[PDB]
């Protein structure tokens, strides 16, 4: 029997839950199950990693390159142009989700456009993250750590760059057996330089299209029918459409920004909410009642 009213960890001020007993359900539905049947969706970029540390703005994977030292200013400032018109579309309260997409695939080829023409080998990868400001999320090591623990399958689905992403996990020494990254790949040449980006772009509003291409990784799961979902998107919620079957997912979302236009909107959408939340430890409660 769950009752988040003697959880502490659902007591602290940024969560926000429109349906507690719906929740509560939920929850005893994952612990009933037990590890056999759990699975974990989840983004990275601001859901895993930080939205911000000491006052300032931590990056996201693409982040990571833009501001290494392989990268000129004169990149950086189209870089930033390009933020400018294209997250101003993302945003655009009028337009549908649907009318963003083209956009969305304009925005993201043009700046990994940008990146190709800057010359960055393999090699490198290692060193600027390194010395990048990136940071994993407050209960990273316990998080991954009860999950490889148990052998609990951890698909880490991301619209960053999964090069970038999986040096992060690994320099953290939490890049387990359990945890498959799919996300934008890059293409080397054979100097070990990007040439471009393999596969079909993921992009923000598209997880549904990737989310349906590891079929694969999906059907070996049957019988993890219990899903916990983290996102930070509205878009991340498309993260389980290739899932064989669902008995409980429950839905967890990072609201790290405009928050007064979006509360209501993820309160509605995700089943908990997360308010400028720099912690996995509402998560790391649940794993610890279900594991
Ligand atoms: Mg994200």
């Amino acid at each position: 029997a769950v009752h988040l009213k003697m959880m502490p960890e659902f007591q602290k001020s940024s969560v926000r839950i429109k349906n507690p007993t719906r929740v509560e359900e939920i929850i005893c539905g994952l612990i009933k199950g037990g590890a056999a049947k759990l699975q974990i969706i989840t983004d990275f970029d601001m859901t895993l990693s930080r939205f911000s540390y000491n006052g300032k703005r931590c990056p996201t994977c693409h982040n990571i390159i833009d501001n290494c030292k392989l990268v000129t200013d004169e990149c950086r400032r189209k870089l930033l142009q390009l933020k400018e018109q294209y997250y101003a579309i993302e945003v655009d309260p009028v337009l549908t989700v649907e009318e963003k997409f083209p956009y969305m695939v304009e925005w993201y080829t043009k700046s990994h456009g940008l990146l190709i023409e800057q010359g960055i080998p393999k090699a490198k990868l290692k060193e600027i993250v390194a010395d990048s400001d990136v940071m994993l999320k407050e209960g990273y090591e316990n998080f991954f750590g009860k999950l490889q623990q148990h052998g609990i399958p951890v698909f880490i689905f991301s619209a960053g760059i999964g090069d970038v992403l999986e040096e992060v996990i690994r320099q953290a020494g939490v890049y387990h057996s359990n945890v498959k990254v799919v996300s934008n790949f890059m293409d080397f040449d054979e100097n070990g330089v990007l040439k471009g980006f393999k596969g079909e772009l993921i992009h923000v509003f598209n997880k549904h299209d990737g989310a349906l291409k590891n079929t694969d990784y999906f059907s070996q799961l049957k019988d993890n029918s219990n899903i916990i979902l983290l996102g930070d998107s509205q878009g991340d919620l498309r993260m389980a459409d290739g899932v064989a079957n669902v008995e409980h997912i429950l839905k967890i979302g990072y609201l790290n920004d405009r928050v007064d236009e979006l509360l209501e909107k993820y309160m509605d959408s995700y089943d908990i909410v997360l308010v400028k939340e720099e912690s996995l430890e509402v998560v790391n409660s649940i794993l610890q009642k279900t594991l």
